[PDB]
């Protein structure tokens, strides 16, 4: 009768360093949406969508107001954001179409933020820890360029202030049976920022506020 889906999947999660110099985790509740979890086949373009499914279980952790893949893009169609025909279509989106479908459907509110090239997070760091520290939810990180939609969770840094952040990946194929088995495989888990972005490249990120 209805979508059971995982919640707050990061539980459990070792800290990524021996000692770490500072630490912040979101608060409140979201559930884990990712490729096929409501038995739409949306694998190679759907993880845009996905991440912002799970920016709008936030916090409340619950999936019941959530839009489905194509009532978002029904929604872009609406607002006059995508042509018609885009309902039905395997067009992939980003942090730009998130901000717009968040405020469409009442869900938190997301600030957009880009990142150049650059070393870390670009400067955002501090952003980043005041975020989860004020309340903020999940972070959304556009798949542009990459391939690859993310949402953050948590940042922490080492004694030098190597940073990590706790990373979402909604490309999970199959059912997931509990969050240890996303731990184990890497589908959440901490990440040197080095890695997460590229200093080469370009990033989008839609901060979630309520």
């Amino acid at each position: 009768s209805t979508l059971e889906l995982l919640k707050d999947v990061h539980l459990g999660l070792p800290v990524p360093c021996h000692d770490p110099a500072r630490l912040a985790l979101l608060s409140g509740h979201y559930l884990y949406y990712h490729y096929g979890c409501d038995g739409l086949d949306d694998r190679g373009w759907g993880c845009g969508y996905r991440t912002l499914q799970t920016l709008c279980s936030w916090p409340g952790g619950q999936s019941s107001g959530v839009p489905g893949l194509p009532a978002l893009q029904g929604a872009l169609e609406a607002m006059g954001d995508k042509p018609p025909g885009f309902r039905g279509s395997r067009n992939w989106i980003g942090c730009v179409e998130a901000s717009l479908c968040l405020e469409h459907f009442g869900g938190p509110q997301g600030r957009l933020c880009h990142l150049p090239r650059g070393v870390g997070l670009r400067g955002e760091e501090e952003r980043l820890y005041s975020h989860f520290t004020t309340g903020g939810g999940p972070v959304m990180v556009g798949g542009d360029a990459d391939a690859q939609s993310k949402a953050l969770l948590g940042i922490c840094e080492g004694p030098g202030s190597e940073v990590y952040v706790l990373i979402l990946d909604p490309h999970y194929w199959g059912t997931p049976k509990n969050r240890c088995e996303l731990q184990a495989a890497g589908w959440v888990g901490w990440q040197k920022v080095k890695s997460v972005f590229d200093s080469n490249s370009f990033y989008n990120l839609c901060f979630t506020r309520l």
